[PDB]
C-alpha cells in the first residue's frame, strides 16, 4: 500500500550527508531526500566539539527530510577511522539429522564469531563467507541440502569499542535513532559493485580524505577488509608544501587543477597560487602540480597493491579463490581526480575502473559522485535489512 524508507547518514571530514530512499519491488532504491552540510567539528582522529556536529547533523537531517516529504526517525550510521581491523575464523559442526536447517547454520557461524578479537575491538559485522558440506566447498545458501558435516568460513569486520560513542551521541541528541552502524568501506563496496564481479573477484578501494578503505571479494564472499590511513590529505599536504601555499589553497588547486598522471597534462595550462606569509601570488604549470600529485597516488596504490598480493598469497595456500578477473575499483571522495584510472592500472596490471554508485533512480544526478559511494551503500545495507 505505502513505502518502505531507509535512510542513511555519513559524517565525513568534510561533509554530512544524509539521504533518503524508498525501496522499490526491483530492488532499487528511489532516492527521495539529500542533505548536505559542511562537516564542523571533526577533526580526522575524530570528534573534537559535539556541539558543532550535532547542528551538522540535524542540518542535513532537516534538508533530506523536507526534500523528501518524511519525518526521518532512525538512520543507518557509516564510520570510518584507522583502528578498524578484520580477521577470518572456520568454524564445523556436525549436520542435524543429515540435513542443514537453519539452526545447523545458526550455531556454526555462532562458534565463528565466538573467539579472541582484537585488544580494545568489538565485532562490527559478522559476514559469512562460504559453506562446505561434506568436501562441497563454496556453497553459498546451504539450508537444506544433504551431509554429515558442514564447515563455515566467516569474515569478521571489527572496530575500537570507543570509536563510535561520538557519532552515536551526535546521532541520538537529534531525537534519531541508530539503525545499524555500517563500516564506511562495506557500504561503499555495496553501492558500486555488482554481483558477477565478487563472483569473478574484484577489490574495492574507497579512498576519502584520510582513510583509504580496500575490500577484497573472491568467488563470491568477502575476503579482505583493511584500512590504510593515507589517502587525500596526504596528497593536500604535498602540495602544500611543494610550492608553499596554505593547505586551505593547496586543497582548492587539487579539486580544481589536480591531476594523478603528469604524463598526460598539457605544458601550457597554467594556474595560479597564493602563497604564504602574504607573500606574492606564484604562477605554476598544471603539468609541474600533476608531477607533485602522481609519485604520492602511485605510493598510496602500492600499499593497497601490497595488500593485495600477499592475501592473493594466503588464500592460495587455502585452496581458494584468488584471481581478480574484475580488477580494481577506485571510489570515494579521493578517486574522482583525473587520470587516476590510468595511474592505478599502471600499479595494479589489471583493469581499473572510477565507481560511482549503483542501483538507484530518482534523484540521481545529486547522488551519482564517487563520493556518495558510502552514502548510497547505506541505502541498500538498509534495504537487505529489511528484506530478511
Ligand atoms: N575532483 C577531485 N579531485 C581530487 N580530489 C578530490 C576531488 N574531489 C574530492 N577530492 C578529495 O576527496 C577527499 C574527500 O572524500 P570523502 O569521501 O568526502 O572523504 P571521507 O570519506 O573521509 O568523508 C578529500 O581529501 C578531497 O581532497
Ligand atoms: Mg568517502
Amino acid at each position: 500500500t505505502d513505502r518502505k524508507l531507509v535512510v542513511g547518514l555519513e559524517i565525513g571530514t568534510a561533509k554530512v550527508s544524509a539521504l533518503v530512499g524508498e525501496i522499490l519491488p526491483d530492488g532499487m532504491v528511489n532516492i527521495i531526500g539529500v542533505g548536505n552540510c559542511p562537516s564542523r567539528g571533526m577533526d580526522k582522529g575524530g570528534v573534537n566539539d559535539l556541539e558543532s556536529v550535532v547542528k551538522c547533523v540535524q542540518r542535513a537531517i532537516d534538508q533530506a527530510e523536507l526534500m523528501a516529504d518524511c519525518q526521518i526517525s532512525s538512520v543507518y550510521l557509516a564510520l570510518s577511522g584507522k583502528h578498524i581491523s578484520c580477521q577470518n575464523e572456520i568454524g564445523m559442526v556436525p549436520v542435524s539429522e543429515e540435513e542443514v536447517t537453519q539452526d545447523d547454520v545458526d550455531s556454526v557461524v555462532h562458534t565463528a564469531k565466538s573467539v579472541r578479537v582484537r585488544d580494545e575491538h568489538r565485532i562490527l559485522h559478522v559476514i559469512p563467507q562460504e559453506y562446505a558440506i561434506d568436501y562441497q566447498e563454496g556453497i553459498k545458501n546451504p539450508v537444506g541440502l544433504s551431509g554429515v558435516r558442514m564447515q563455515a568460513k566467516v569474515h569478521l569486520i571489527t572496530c575500537h569499542n570507543d570509536m563510535a560513542k561520538n557519532i552515536v551521541k551526535a546521532v541520538e541528541r537529534c531525537g534519531l535513532k541508530v539503525d545499524q552502524l555500517i563500516f564506511a568501506g562495506l557500504a561503499a563496496s555495496y553501492a558500486v559493485l555488482t554481483e558477477d564481479e565478487r563472483e569473478l573477484g574484484v577489490c574495492v578501494v574507497d579512498i576519502g580524505g584520510g582513510t583509504m578503505d580496500v575490500a577484497v571479494y573472491t568467488g563470491g564472499a568477502l575476503r579482505h577488509t583493511k584500512v590504510i590511513p593515507y589517502a587525500g590529505n596526504v596528497v593536500t599536504s604535498d602540495i602544500a608544501y611543494a610550492f608553499g601555499t596554505p593547505p586551505s589553497d593547496a586543497e582548492t588547486i587539487k579539486v580544481r587543477h589536480g591531476c594523478a598522471l603528469g604524463s598526460i597534462v598539457s605544458k601550457d595550462e597554467s594556474v595560479e597560487v597564493p602563497s604564504v606569509g602574504g607573500r606574492p601570488p606564484r604562477s605554476l604549470q598544471r603539468q609541474t602540480l600533476a608531477e607533485v600529485i602522481e609519485p604520492r597516488y602511485t605510493e598510496l596504490l602500492n600499499l593497497v597493491n601490497d595488500e593485495i598480493l600477499r592475501l592473493q598469497e594466503q588464500l592460495r595456500q587455502q585452496g581458494v579463490k584468488h584471481h581478480l578477473a574484475a580488477g580494481i575499483v577506485l571510489t570515494g571522495g579521493g578517486a574522482q581526480i583525473d587520470g587516476l584510472a590510468e595511474c592505478a592500472q599502471r600499479v595494479f596490471h589489471t583493469q581499473v575502473r572510477i565507481g560511482r554508485p549503483l542501483n538507484i533512480t530518482g534523484l540521481t544526478d545529486y547522488v551519482q559522485a564517487p563520493c556518495y559511494s558510502t552514502a548510497v551503500g547505506l541505502l541498500h545495507y538498509g534495504k537487505e535489512s529489511h528484506l530478511g
